[PDB]
């Protein structure tokens, strides 16, 4: 009942790793000042703040330290509301600045899901442009998965994919960050996701740069992950049965920010329809504000 | 007489976020503290800090040969001590405690510190000595006008008189005496430009600060490029070398015993904060420097999860 500050790692269930970030809950009394300054104040990259809606369960606003943005927090924040509430295995709505959520309970801990946008693909980037972003990560040519191309997908926030062979050496990448940033500028994206394919499996293992708005590597990803899901089925790259491809998305662990989300990809005719990430988060320590408001 | 140590302040760590230096919360100085924090070992510490993200968290321990032992970690390291974690540290375990009016003994990396307790109507107010007061010889020539011109300034800002001046009591800074009239709100600095100055000068701090005209009071603002912190809140190692450089230059009245100077920070930065620095004068030389802050805890709880 009254405001409560949760700090959670979302997309882990091991406590330190994963994406942390804030949930305060009930937020009603708070204007956008008092949001943007708790927000600067947990420092987290993004704290939700969980309100009451007249068209649906729950209106949720973010917040990095500086400003407000858009619907990792996501999952926290769902992951606070269930556990809080007693929720069970239910769908919700979420409306912020209707996005479809699916809450799942297993041995009184959760699972939450979330319904990305439309998946979508730019014209690959090929020429200088594919060597600019090759050489800004130290590679090669040789270094990149054999007759695949680099390209922005997006389910909603637009990352590059990067798809390298096994052998690269993932957790060693130390990208020239300026020249990162001046890439974004040329081709409009800003976050740039290097990832490969273990051996056999649907999994993968990613890493996702942004330097162009100031996060120079963020730990788990899921509007990187759910794009990349949907390309490996529009460039048939992992074998499926033409309906459903599933792909656990592994990031972070060169920061010690280990990480998974299970992405669910709807196939019609080969290409990706609908993709949905799914994770669980863990509840380092929640309490009552000690201070008014 | 004990203290109660696990009656009062539980048998389970408890987490406090801290605002250092203020009585106002989402201002002043922020900080971590752990408390207790027996038993949990060095990798855990880190990595609570590295997950609570503060300049600095602190950890309470018990100590067999003072009041109480303090660990001090940033995000990737422990460090031998720090002023507005101690602050913090201090004012949790005086009110978590119900500490009355008292002196006590910290132990830590950087050896035995005396602390001072003041409890006024249920607030705390905490008092730490710093180190030996010190000064290098003023700047003159062109490393003065390259720090003068590196903050948009001209000759005309500076304070007639008085020298741009690397001033000590443990961790130096360089201490940039301006005019009342400047804007000390509006400076945006060439930050390159300070960087370079503090290779050639071993120096990794600069203290631009103004007097309020008839108070012995002070606004001021602490730059740190060198050392990857572009501008601190409130700085205890800025404020207690000024006041140590104001007895020094007999910038301010005083009885020839004490000079007590209130200082002002992190306005620019939406994070006011106020150090009560206290300088013990001998022959009209700085001989002691002290400061004091209060604090205010925002939340507090035990963790979730099994440490």
């Amino acid at each position: 009942l009254k405001p409560q500050v949760y700090h959670v790692d979302a997309f882990t269930s091991q406590p330190f790793r994963g994406n942390s970030a804030g949930v305060v809950f009930p937020a009603d009394n708070l204007s956008e000042a008092q949001m943007q300054l708790i927000a600067r104040e947990l420092g987290h990259s993004e704290t939700a703040f969980l309100l009451h809606s007249d068209d649906s369960d729950v209106r949720i606003r973010y917040f990095t330290p500086t400003v407000e943005v858009p619907i990792h927090a996501t999952v926290a924040a769902h992951y606070v509301r269930a556990k809080v509430l007693g929720l069970g295995n239910c769908t919700i709505w979420q409306t912020s600045l209707k996005h479809r959520v699916t809450i799942e309970k297993h041995n009184d801990d959760y699972r939450i899901s979330l319904e990305q946008g439309t998946p979508g693909f730019e014209p690959p980037l090929e020429g200088e442009t594919r060597a600019a972003i090759i050489n800004a990560l130290h590679l090669t040519e040789d270094d990149i998965l054999p007759g695949l191309p680099i390209q922005v997908a997006t389910t909603g926030h637009s990352k590059v994919m990067i798809p390298l062979k096994p052998e690269v050496d993932i957790d060693a990448l130390s990208p020239d960050l300026n020249a990162l940033t001046a890439i974004s500028k040329k081709i409009g994206c800003n976050g740039f996701f290097p990832f490969q394919i273990r051996p056999g499996k649907n999994e993968t293992d990613g890493r996702m740069f942004s330097p162009a708005i100031g996060i120079v590597e963020d730990p788990v990803t899921g509007n990187a992950n759910g794009p990349m899901g949907a390309w490996l089925v529009h460039h048939n790259v992992l074998p499926h049965d033409g309906n459903v491809l599933r792909v656990k998305g592994h990031q972070g662990r060169a920061l010690g920010r280990d990480g998974m989300i299970e992405v669910t990809v709807t196939i019609r005719d080969n290409q990706p329809e609908k993709v949905t990430i799914s994770g669980t988060a863990v509840i380092l320590f929640h309490a009552e504000w000690a201070i008014e408001l």
